[PDB]
This record gives C-alpha cells, structure tokens and sequence, in this order.
C-alpha cells in the first residue's frame, strides 16, 4: 500500500516528464522542415548543370563537369535576380557571399617506383595531414592561391566519405551579384585552380528563410580522389539561431527551464539512490537506464548551454553583409544535439517499461523476456561471429566491384538488407559469377533458414518454460491447500 | 437438433445476405475503371510540360514551371480540336468549364524578428484561416483579383498535404476554347496573379465518358509551401451520378432495396436480442460484429439516400453548359462511401467464422485464437511501445532530411515496411552517417531477430496448451470409463 | 526382402523414366532461346517510336502514337534493307508478309442516358461478340474495310487484357518491301482507318533463324478501351517445327518413342492394380499423384501428336513466299504443351518421395508432414477466408487507382508479394491517405505478426508429437523388454 | 589443469594466425580501390556512345551501335589529349596500345532444313572450337584479317555469357594516339571486319594509376549470338604487381613469411595427429576444417609462389613501350588468389567456434546445434527436391522470356529472391498471365508458409530436447544425493 504510493509518485513524475519532453521534440521538429531542404536540394543538387548537359550534382563525373556546374547551375541557383542581394526562390536570403575552398597535397608527396621512373614523373598520394600542400601556386596574388591555416580561417575537420579533410587550405570568398561570382570563377578556370593536386573542394553558403525562419547551411562537398574522378556530396542542415520571436518560442524556452528542473531532479534522486546502496544499483536494469539517461541529459544541456547557445558569429555577421557568415560549429553542435536528444526521447520511451507490469499477462512477458537475455546474448555472440565472416567474406570478394560492399561496415549493413530483402543481385553475379552465387546462396541457407530460427528457438524455449513454471508453481500452491 | 436448426436458418439469411453484397460490390467497381483514371493521369501528369522541357506534374519545382504547365500541358490536354467544345481523348467530353483557384496570406501575417529588420520587409505565415488575405489585389477588376468567401463559391475545406485548404479564394473561370482559355491564363500571368503571398492553386475540372457512363472530377492541386517551392498533388474521382439507363443497373437497384430490406432484418434481430440480454450481449464477440456490421451499414444507408443522391447539381448544370459543375461533395461522399463500403464488405466476410465451426480441427483453431487474444493484447502493448520509441527516435534523426520520415505517420508506416524489407537505405546513409547505421541495425536485431518472435512464442505455447488440453481431456474421458 | 526387391524394380523404372524425361526437357528447352527473344523485343518495343519522340510500343499513350508507331519503328524493324527479302539482324528471315487487324463496335452499341441525348451524339460499347461492327466501312474497296468473318480468315479468339477479342475483323496483308508497306500504311492513315470504333489492333508476323533452327511468331496487340486509351501488348513465341535436321533431334525423336512406351507402361501398370483394389486406390497419395501423373502425359501426348505435329500451314506456306502464314495455332498448343510439360516434370520429381523413406530421420519427417496435412487445411481455409476479405477490402479502396490493385486477382498477387515483401507503398498512400495506411498496417499485423506464425505453430506441435511419440514408443518398447 | 593449458596454447597460436591474416586482408584490399574501377566503368560503360544517342556501353543493341562505340566513346575514354602518350583522368597511363580481336565461325558450319535451302543460302552454327573459321577474309593483308593461334598470342579461353570463348583470333593492336587508332578503325569498319560470321569481339588494355600503384586489366567482351544482336560484359581487375615500394609493403611481405611459416606449423601438427588415430581424427567436426583451412592455403601460398608472382610479362613490357602486355592471366590468377583468400579467412573465423565452448549456455548451444545437423540435413534433401523442382518448372516455363529465369541457375538463384523477398512479378506476370500466378502463389504458400518453418520445427524440438535433457540430468543428479 506504500510501495504502490511510491509507484503511483514516480509516475505522475516521469509521466509529467515524457509531456514536458515530447513537447520539446515538437517545438525542434518544425512541421515542414523537410519541404524546405528538399527544395534547396532540388535547386542545387537535381537540376541539370546546363542546358546542353544531363548530368546533376549527384552524378558528377570529372573536373569538367564541376567546372561547368560551377558556373552554370550553381550561379543559376545562387543568384535569383530580384523581380541588392538575391531572394532563392524570392523567399530564401543569401546570407552575405559563398565561400570556395580547395585542398591540395604536395607533388612527390608519395614514391613512384623504380622500373617506372622514366614515364611518369609526377606522383600524389592520397590525403592526409602529412601530404598537405602549404606552397602557394598559380600567380600567387589573391587569398585563393595562398595556403591559409586551419586556425585563421575558423574552419573544422570535415569528415567526408573518403578521407577526414581538414579545415585549412586555399578559400576564395566569392560575391553578391552573379556578374561579379562568374568573373571570379572564369579567372579561377583560366589560370587553373584545379589541377593534378586538388583532394578535396568545398562551397559553402548560408541561407535564411524570414517566413519559418530558419536557417540553412549548405555545404557542397566535391572530392577528388587520388584514383582520378569526382565524389559529390552534400549536406543541408537546418539552423534555428533566433529563438525569441513567437509565443510558442517562449513556450518552448520554460519548457527548457523545466527541463532543466527535472534533471537536476533525477540526477538528485540517483544521487540518494546510489548512497544507500553501493553497488546495490547497478545490478537492477531500471537504475542503469536512469544513468543513461541523466549522463546523456546532463550532456544535452551542456550542448544546448555552451555551444548550440552561443551566437557571436551571428550577431558579428550582423555588422557587415558582405562577409561569409561562419555557421560551420553551429551546424556540427545542432547535429551533435539532435542526435542526443533522438536518443534521450528513445530511452526515456524504454524507460515506461517500470510502469506497464500492471496485469499478470504483463508480469509474464517481462520474466519471460528477463530471463532470456543471457541466452540470447550468448548466441547474438556466435552469430555475430558468424555474421562477420560472412562480411569479411563479402568484402574480399566484391570490395572492387559493388557499390554495396565498398567499406566494412556498408559489407555489415548489405548483409541486414539482404536478410531483410533488399538484394540488388545483378550487380554481385556481374561482378563475380561463381562465389556470388555461391556467398549469396549459402548466406540464404545458413542465416534465414537455419541461424535466424535459432534466435526465435531460444525465444519459444524460455516462455515455455516461464508459463509452464508460473501454472505449476499456482497448480503447487493450489495442490498444498 | 433445433440449435442445428436455427445455424442453418442464419445461415440461409447470411449467405443470400453476402451474395447480395457481392453483387453490390460488383457492380459499384466496374470492370475496368482504372484504365479511365491512368489514361486522365498519364494525360495530365505525366506529359512533359513543353516540348523543350522535361517536368511532368508530378515533379514541379518552382512557379514558372507552374506557369509553363498552365499555359502548356494543361492546355493541350483540355482542348482537343475535335476532328463547339472538347472531347479529350475524342471520347470523353469536357462538361463546361475548368476553374482556377488561389488561397493567398496576408503581407506581416508573422513576424520577423528584431535584428534582421533593416534587411527583410515582408514576411507571409504559414497557411491557415487567421492568416488568410481578403483583399482585393492587383487590378481588382475581375472575379480572379477580388476574394470570395467559401459559402458564395459552394466550395469545402481540401485536405492538402501540408495544410487544410479551405474553400474561399480568389476563383477564375476559363473557357469553352483554347484561345479564350490561353488569354485569360496570359493575362493572368502578365499581371502577376502568383506572388510571394500564394500559398494554394486548385485547377478543377470534371469530364464525361458516355460510352461507359462516368464521370471523372479531375482535381489539381499545386501547394506553394512558406519555405518556397511547389508540391504537386492530384485527385481523380470516378463518379456515377445517372444510374437508371442499363438493365444491370435495373438490378444494381434492386439489390439496394434488398439489401436495405436485409439491413432492417439484421438491425430488427439484433434489437430482439439485447431486449432479453441486457449486457449479456457485448460479453462475446459475434454481436458486438454485428453491432459494427449494422451500424456501418446504416451509416452506408444514410450517405446513399442523403449524400450521394443527390443530383441537384447535375439537373441545375444542365440548363447551360458554360458554366462550372459543383461536383466537388458529390466526390467526397462518394470517396466516403466507397470507404464504408468497403469496410462493411471485410467485417461481412469476416463474420462468415460463425458457421465454419463444423470439424474438430475448426474447434480446436477458434479456441486457440480466443484463447491468445489477451496474451498476444498485451505483447502488442510492449511491442508497440517499442516500436512508437523508435518511429520517434527515427523522426527526430531523419525527419528533416529523409521523404519516408517526414511526418510521424510516415515514420511509422516505413517501420512496417523496414520490418517487412522495403528499404531505401542510401537515403538514410547519406542523411546520418552514424545514427542511420546504428539505428537500422538495432531495429533490425531488436524487432525482426527478438521482438518479432516473441508473438510466435506466444501463438506456440497457446497451441500447444490447447491441442494438449483437448488430448487430455478425451483420454481422461476414456480412463474415467 | 520382396518388397524391398519390388521398391528397387519400381525405382530402377522410374529413374530411368525421370533421365529420359529431363532429356526431354533439356531438348525442348534450348540452351539460348532466350536472347532470341530479348533481341526480338528490343528490336520492337524498346525502340523509340521515331528520332524526335521518347515512347516506346510499352509506353503508348494515344492513337497517334500508334500511327507513328504504324509508319516509323515498325518498318524500320521489319524491313532491314539487306547490304528480294529482309533479314531481320541479318539473320533472321522474315516469313511473307506483316497483317494489321482492326476489330470494331458499332455506332449506338450502348445506351446514352437521358438528359444528356441533346449534347453527345454517338457511344460505343465495350467489346464483344454482340457489339461487333460487321458493316463495310471508308472507301470500301478493299478487304482492310470490309469485315472477314473468324471461319475464313483462320483465325481465334485471343485473350487480351480486358477482353477476349475474336479472331474475325478487318485485316490488311502488308508487303514485302517498306516502300510498299509504307505507301499502304500511309492509305490507311490518311482515309482514317482507326476511328471512334476501333477496340482492338493486331499486328501479326512470323521469323525464321535459320542458325539455330527456329520460328518466331509475332502478335503485338494495341488495345483501344472505350475510355479512350492504348494499352499495348506483345506475344513472342518460339515455335520449333522443323524436327529432324540434326543428330541430337533424332535422339530427341527415340526418346519420344520411349517416353511413349514408358507412359504405355505406368497407365498399363495403374489399371492393373485399380482391377485388384476397386476402391482401395485414391485412398493413398502415391496412386493418386500416378494418376495426375498419367492424366497429364496422355494429354501432352494428344497435344504433340493430333496438335503440334501438324504442319500443314508450314508446308502450304512454302508454295509461295507471299502470303501470310498462319503460325497463330501452332504457337498456341506450343504454350499449351509447354504448361502441360512442365507441369509433368514437376509432378515427376514429386513422385520421388516414394523412395527416400530409406532412413529413420527420413520417415520421422514423412510421417510428420503427413499428420499435419489435415490442420494446415483447415487453417488454409481459416487463412484464405481473411486473406480474400482483404484482398476484397483492397480491390473496393484500390481498384480506380493502383496498377497492382487493378482486377482482383491481381489484388491477390499483391498481397502475395506485399506477405514477401515487395511494395510499392508510394502509390498506395497517394491513391487513399487514410485506409491506405490502415489498410496497410492492420494486414502486416493480423497477417505477417498473427496469422502467418499459425502455420507455423501448427507445424511444431505436429512436429514435437511425432517425434515424442516414436521415442516414447521405443522407450516404452525398450522398458517392455 | 593440462587440457585448459592446451586449450591455451592452441589459443594464443591461433589468434595470431587470425591476427596475421586479418593483417593480410588487410593489406590485400587497399582502402579504397573501390572508386579507380567505378571511375573506370564511369568512363567507358556509363557514357553516352555519342552526341546523338542515349546507348550506353551497358545498352547496346546491334553492330553499329559496336562501331559508333569504338569509333566514338572508346577513344574519346582511352586517348585524353594531356594539357606522347595519353593519361586517362590525367592521372591512370595507359600502358602501350589497346588490342581489338574478334571470334569468328564458319560459313556452313550448322545445317539449314531441306524445303528452305532455296530461300536461305547460308547458316552460322553456335560458337564452338570446331565451329571456328581459321581461314583469312577480307583484303587479307595484315594481322586483323589472317587467323592466329591460341598458343601464338598467347591469350587464354575467357568464359563469357554464353560460350567459353577460346583466345584465338583475329587481332588488330591500335596505336598510341587518338589519330591513328580512329584511321586504324575506319579501315575496319570500310573494308567489312565484323560480319554475319562473327561471335565475339573483345577489347581489352591496362592502365596504370601511379598514385595508389594499382595496375587495371579492362576487358570488354561484346558477344554477337547466332541469334542476331549484342550482349555486352565488361570486366575490370586491379591488380598489384610492383609490390615493393611502401613501408606497409615491406610490412606485408614479413607478414607472408609469417604466415607461410604459421601454415607450415599447422601443416605438421595435422600430420602429427593423424600419425596418431588413424581414422580416429574425421570423426570430429575440428579435425576436418582443419584439413579444409590448410589445403586452401597451401593451394594459396601456391598461386601466390608459383603464377602470381611471375612478373616476367610486366619487365618483358617494360623494354619498349608500343607493344601490348599481357596481363590476362596475372588478372586471372589474381581472381583465384582472391577467391582461395577469402574463403580461407571465412574457414578461419568459423574455426574460432573451438574457443567459445567457455560458458554453459554456450555449451548447451553448441550440443543443440551439432544434435540438429542430421536431421535438417535430412530435410534440406527433402527441401531441395521441392525447390529444384520447381526450379525446373520454372525454367520451362519462364526460360524463354524473363532474364530472371533465363539459364537454371538463375532459376535457382531467382527462387532463393523471391523467398527473400525480391520480386520483379511485372515480368513473370506478363510473361505468363496463368502459370505465372499459379506458379508464384503455390510458391509462396509451399515454401514461405509451410516448408520453410520445418526447419524451425526441427530446430524448435531439438533445442527444446537438449534444454530439458541437461536439466532433467541435474535434477537427477541432484536428487540421487
Ligand atoms: C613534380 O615532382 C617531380 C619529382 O618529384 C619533378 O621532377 C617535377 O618537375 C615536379 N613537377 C611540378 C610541376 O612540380
Ligand atoms: C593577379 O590578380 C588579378 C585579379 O585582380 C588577376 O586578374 C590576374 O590574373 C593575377 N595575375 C596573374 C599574373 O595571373
Ligand atoms: C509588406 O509589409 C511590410 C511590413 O509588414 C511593409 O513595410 C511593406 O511595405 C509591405 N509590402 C507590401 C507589398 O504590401
Ligand atoms: C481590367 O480587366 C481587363 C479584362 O477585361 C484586363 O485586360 C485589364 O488588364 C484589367 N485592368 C488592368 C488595369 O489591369
Ligand atoms: C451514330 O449514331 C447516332 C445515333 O445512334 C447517329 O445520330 C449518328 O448520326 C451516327 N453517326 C455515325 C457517324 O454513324
Ligand atoms: C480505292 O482503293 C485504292 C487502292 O487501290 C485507294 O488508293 C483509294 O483511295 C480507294 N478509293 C477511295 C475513294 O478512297
Ligand atoms: C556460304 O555457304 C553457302 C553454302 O554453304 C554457299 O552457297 C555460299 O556461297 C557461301 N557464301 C559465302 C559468302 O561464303
Ligand atoms: C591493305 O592494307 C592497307 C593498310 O596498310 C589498307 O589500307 C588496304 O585497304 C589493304 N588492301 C585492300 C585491298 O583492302
Ligand atoms: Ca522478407
């Protein structure tokens, strides 16, 4: 009668607390965020680079290419001529210019062999720090044939598909109109700015929309790797940077005071929980999940406090519209933010299970699924063994010629999909005709047919047990009366 | 002996009651429908706009493609120069005249925040009713340039993708030709009737194939989002508005006398029960069937005597054929009842497994199915707390870069389709490069690998205890004599 | 020791019964029919219709399309100028002439309601035998405007996609040379020769390659609905009438004569035990399966001789190289004979189960399948009854729509492949957003997480009582001793 | 105390030999070669043939569409104009020239049947070695028209789509510049070089990326059948040749003494326990992968002595740069080595399962899985006589129209899909609009609903047998004290 009081207080808490932060992941999740990137990437990324061409941005595929998407979509897609500055799609401000920006490693940065030292003269090796071009090239003139340091530039590591490019090297700021941005661009083109050497080239601007507002910071990334060629990618992240202008924001900031409130509350009730019992805590389920949660809290308040909250470069952008606005770290702490508070709102959902062995049924599928946990784990352990062999396998075999096992864990992650159902098979029985069959035939046989059931084996065995043990013990208890 | 009896006599009734609503359902859907909507589709969607571009409807991007398609596509797809007025496809006859509509917001509907004043002036909300513009703009010597209240154009609230377009705006009639359609969109056009302020534009028109008897109320609706950009979206709805003019429709409508006369039958029958039953009627699970049956059924009853039935719109059209046919609530009680339909007809066919208790096999699989309904109640509880856990860890992860995540529903509707194995997951890979893999693989290995035969586990040990439990019974009968 | 020496004459029969049936069926199929087909159908589909259009003949969309069609692709198909007659690839001969086929319905076949008389003038039913036009029509002076009747042209009743079109109608011969065959297409284009009326078009022809010795026989179907539309078809048919010219035929040819006394042998051996046990016969499996077995050899041995081998037209054709050939029954009982073989073969290799009961396992496994068979079908009718109820509740909500939820079978197949997992959710969520999703999540709920794990339950129940019953038994056996 | 210390130094020997070839596997695929043969097929498969055509590489159709590639994208992919000899993405040389060489048939190598031999004059067999045309054609005066020898250009049988292609023929090497190599094929394609006699054509060079040091053997094979038309394959294999240069190399190769040195450890404990047991040693399940792992890498450390590491090509090329290297059979050797590595590191890592018998519940995993291996071997006999059969079904049935059934295998592999969940139904049900249905519907109902969960029901008993037989054994062990 006491214990149930004490249950029924810490779930008028936690139920207040789910409230308080679903409410919070509403006023994040804008209603119609995606509309507003899926336009900006139909702009820069689906549009064909010119009218004589059918290629994207997602399909680049040499230097040329980026040149004539560089001046043709791009300052097509940039520079809205107002029916100044340009309004994208007359709702969408530029925020000040874009930013071109080069990586290059240095010539005889690797070592050409011996036989073939009479043909080819000039070698470069892939990117790394240690590879990095400091010389300034070209007419050595301007800030874009000048090598400018990580820490002048308020840069940050880029981590890319191929490499984790550094934030240094040779940027050009471009400007406001189109004919200004074109002129730059073909002066760029004319004296060559991308040649043997370049690793890596990103754009970077920023943009502003005053009727949701939110921000956007969209970085194109073109990397070219050491084998010759072109990897594009992008990346669109929406900011939102002034908080205070509607009723629902102010809302939204007492529901991050309360949020605040409830976890200096929980972080308090571990802390009285852990000084009665030592290390009689950890060994529940229920006290660790309340760890993860407060330790992952505690680190998304520290993120939303000293970092995310932290507008200097926009309010220093808002003396001069004629600079770049630096919004590379308040992009990278919204992602870092987003991702703690996905996980937080996850495992704040998983922790309602104190709450729902209410009924008998209840009570049985959670011992049921308690006692199983060993067991299941013993076996995700031979399996997962098994698994990465066949991974390994994989990328042995296809690591050349499939899109789908080009790194180790793509190789991980085809092989869910191809348990799921997700097979593009053409692919691996055009790149190896005999073990393709034969990888992909007996990973059929031996993960669907035979290795998957013994998971659900392990899953009838124990609630079998458990319903067979709780009817005989109530049949005991019955038969000694 | 008289309990056989009176299963054969409900019998008798229930299966001339299902013949009779398989010929209804037979009738409703004509043969071939379908050919008649992909023609008006592949007709109006998918031709490229011009003859120098490649956007369908379906993919629009930005309002000049908007305006290509009105001045365009849609022209060469209303207008058929018969070889007067228009037969598209020289078949199907254009009835009077197609009619565009615009839903605008007001300049300042939001609010721009405080230090961005001086660089953007006006600023235009998301859609709704408090934010609607009622002015009159622009020349404002037309109906197309002068608001018009949603109880003066007969119109009703659309339910777009983004929003709930009422039905007020600022409608334009075009007309009977090609030439005076092609001036009045010119002239809409030259005078700027799309600005920053257009947050809808309906395109309505409705056609009439004589050769089968329907109608087609062909509804385009263009949605111009506060982030800029379009949202193409479509409707075509097949009416059958005259009825009597087949002999097969002569006994479509007396298999709706019958059917109602069955309705009473059932409704009278199932009143005569809960007259000597008080609550010992609910308790099982046959008449609360019927109770869902009967009412889906009167509800079916009231929509056709009076919604659908109701052809003042046809009679009044055609006293002049230049004016525009409301046909618009003719088509959402028509997509109502073709919902009610349909779900009446699946809980009939599932009320069919009264009478095929018959076997001892059929005994033995209606009592393992009643006796698992709580257990597996329950699971699905857990289950779907589970699973609503992660729809929303996956909405807050991809639900700004991701189509299949955008809203929360989606994200739950992909889940079904992860679990089943229809995945794109290089969208996801691209929008998170950590929490996508991570994500995946633990919705992978937490549902399909544990959760998901936790059911099965549940339905086995059932099974089981019932086969054993009726085996046991028998052989105790047999060593008790 | 005499059964055993009856199982081994029994098996040492019908081994050499199944090596002389996979001769057979490595005969019939030869080893690269396939690309003969595909180059046939990239020849003549996938070919764009003309240098300024993108259709194909898979997408045709109008009927001037088919006129394009008509004068463009097809005769740049059919007529390869050779570097006399054209060699289609250089290889393959085209046999006589091309014959285009119209088939018509009458003016005033259906029924104009009412109060629409005074605006549509003329209707046309949908096809069938009692709608057909049978009037001369145009300029009347030829037989492509005069009607031929099915019993003079040689014709069937083809099976269409939304009819079963007859084989009568308004043919035209085509020519030899594309001078010829386009001047005559141009004479039907340009006195209209495809109208209001038409609801079918065939366009017929035949191939020969000479290297691997095999016809071709053309059928390209457009069918006009009266929607107003083309839905095109196809039909390529290698037909093999030419048997003796090569060794391996000859060999081919004994093993027909063996496989007819085989087949004399078994239906000889049938008769002589169904004279001994009158009745005690289709009590088993194995005598039942021997006589689905013999049933559908007599017939694919009725089908080659009275049928197949008959080459009548082949041998009538080859008197004037002029005409067309009528190749239109020999591909049809070509089809029918290739179901009826592989239909045989497969019941063949299911009649191999009378002989690998060798083992205990292997009977522990035979006796567990064959004791389940009674409650799977009573659960299959339990499962189809609400796997119809859904695919019914599909085809009302679905069936205006969605390619895939088109007929009602194909709302079946559907469901097959949705069970799998092959979906196409996109167009199910724009076609209805309400029972689209309902529909959707309640079928991968009370299907793929309830119903489909009952088959299942009932499989190891049946499982675990057959092999607790055989070790109880030899417990009880060895506690007996 | 012993057997633990055994199990200690077998394990701390084995995980270093796992630490070794994890080391090697990871030396073998270099971290992104993945990227130089996309690049590679980017150039000469995915690019347009010309400015006026949409065909790829992928897509070709007929033998002009061949001559418009080679005169066209071939040599604006092979001959970049450098800003000599031409360096392709100005990084990859091209190494010598490209060679052209082409398989052809005699004229009157089949048979044509006795009542055409007026109309068709001449026949082409299928390819074979005694098919082939050895005499010379054409204007005869060169390389290209006069036969060579297999054992003359010292080519190789290549086994391609549809024959094995023996490396015979009648080859033309190109030459260094844009220039000369397009006269080169304007005099081939002038003076007739492809015919109706021709098989197959392949193209095959290497280039060489100094930058990764990666060599790349392209080898395009277009295959014309008997059947008229084209079938393209291409096939890119990056070798490695020039093994010393790097630190990490010299690295690699101790790493290869190592590991010889480790197969020369397990090759003499092998030995030295089957001097032992006689036949006391297959028994076992450790034993016999034991033997497995060490015949492939002894067959591994031989392709890598004795054919790989044969460079004498690669210095014999190295003397004059305008000739043609061989580097056929250093690619195939590589495929082997590649083949022979990663299924002796899949053999490797599932030998780790001697190590992890640590805890109980993995011994009780164990115990159930080496007590199931009978009886699921038993029933994946009786589950591949249901699935070949209806493999064969569908091999008669589909084996002429859909490219997913085309040869057996891939009747096979496309049935292990469709179980999986990977439909294309469109092509199956338009290929056979009654077989294809029933076909698919009793494939999914007698293997996705009834055969596959017997191999869960074997492996639910068995598991179930084991649990209950340890604990029933302690309990009696716990009961007899
Ligand atoms: C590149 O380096 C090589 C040797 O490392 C040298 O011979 C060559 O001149 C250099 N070229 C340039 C453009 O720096
Ligand atoms: C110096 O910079 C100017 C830009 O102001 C540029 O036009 C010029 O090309 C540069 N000098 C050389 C030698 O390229
Ligand atoms: C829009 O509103 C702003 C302030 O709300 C005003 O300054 C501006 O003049 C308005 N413009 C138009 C076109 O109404
Ligand atoms: C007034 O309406 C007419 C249409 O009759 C239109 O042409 C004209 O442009 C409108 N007036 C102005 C000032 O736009
Ligand atoms: C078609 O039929 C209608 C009435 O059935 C008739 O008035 C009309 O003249 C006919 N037209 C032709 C072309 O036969
Ligand atoms: C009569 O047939 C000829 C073909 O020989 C055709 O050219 C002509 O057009 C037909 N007559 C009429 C009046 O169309
Ligand atoms: C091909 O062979 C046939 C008979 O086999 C012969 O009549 C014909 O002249 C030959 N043609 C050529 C070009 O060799
Ligand atoms: C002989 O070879 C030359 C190449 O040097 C070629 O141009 C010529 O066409 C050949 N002769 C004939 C008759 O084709
Ligand atoms: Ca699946």
């Amino acid at each position: 009668e006491k214990y149930l009081k004490s249950v029924l207080r810490e779930l008028v808490t936690y139920l207040l607390f789910l409230i308080v932060l679903c409410i919070l992941t509403y006023g994040m999740m804008s209603s119609n965020v995606y509309y507003y990137t899926r336009m900006m990437s139909q702009l820069f990324l689906d549009t064909p680079v010119s009218k004589t061409e059918k290629t994207n941005f997602k399909t680049l595929s040499s230097m040329e290419d980026f040149w004539k998407f560089t001046e043709g979509s791009l300052l097509d897609g940039l520079y809205w001529k107002m029916q100044n500055r340009s309004f994208i799609f007359y709702e969408n401000l530029l925020l000040g210019v874009p930013r071109i920006r080069q990586l290059r490693v240095r010539n005889g940065s690797c070592s050409i062999p011996q036989d073939l030292r009479d043909e080819i003269k000039e070698c470069y090796d892939v990117y790394s720090v240690s590879s990095e071009d400091r010389a300034p090239f070209g007419p050595r003139n301007g800030t874009a044939w000048i090598y400018t340091s990580e820490k002048d530039l308020n840069g940050s590591s880029h981590w890319g598909i191929i490499a984790t490019y550094s934030g240094a090297g040779y940027y050009l700021d471009l400007s406001r109109t189109r004919e200004e941005t074109a002129a730059q661009v073909a002066s760029l083109k004319k004296n060559v700015w991308l040649d043997r050497g370049t690793r890596a080239t990103f754009i970077d601007f920023s943009v502003y929309n005053a009727n949701i507002n939110l921000f956007c910071v969209v970085r194109l990334l073109v990397e070219f790797p050491a084998t010759g060629g072109v990897i594009p990618s992008w990346q669109f992240q929406p900011l939102k940077l002034i908080r205070y202008v509607t009723t629902f924001d102010f809302f939204l900031a007492a529901c991050e005071i309360i949020f605040c409130f409830f976890i200096f509350y929980y972080v308090v009730e571990e802390i009285l929980e852990i000084r009665i019992h030592k290390l009689h805590y950890f060994r529940s389920f229920w006290n660790c999940l309340d760890v993860v949660i407060v330790v992952l809290s505690v680190v998304a308040i520290g993120i939303n406090i000293y970092r995310t909250s932290n507008v200097e470069v926009l309010l220093q952008f808002l003396e001069d519209q004629n600079t770049f606005p630096n919004f590379e770290h308040l992009a990278y702490w919204q992602i870092q933010f987003n991702n703690i508070a996905a996980v937080t709102v996850f495992f704040v959902w998983i922790k309602l299970f104190k709450f729902i062995n209410f009924n008998r049924t209840m009570s049985q599928l959670s011992t049921t699924m308690s006692r199983c946990a060993k067991d299941l784990f013993g076996f995700a352990i031979m399996f997962f063994i098994i698994f990465l062999a066949y991974a390994q396998l994989a990328y042995l075999v296809f690591g050349t010629q499939v899109d789908d096992f080009s790194t180790f864990q793509e190789c991980i992650f085809t092989q869910f999909r191809i348990i799921l159902g997700d097979i593009n098979f053409a692919e691996i029985e055009e790149a190896n005709r005999v073990l393709g069959p034969i990888y992909f035939t007996t990973f059929v046989f031996f993960m669907f047919f035979i290795l998957l059931n013994m998971f659900l084996a392990i899953i009838n065995d124990t609630y079998s047990e458990v319903k067979s043990d709780l009817a005989q013990q109530k049949a005991e208890m019955e038969l000694s009366d």
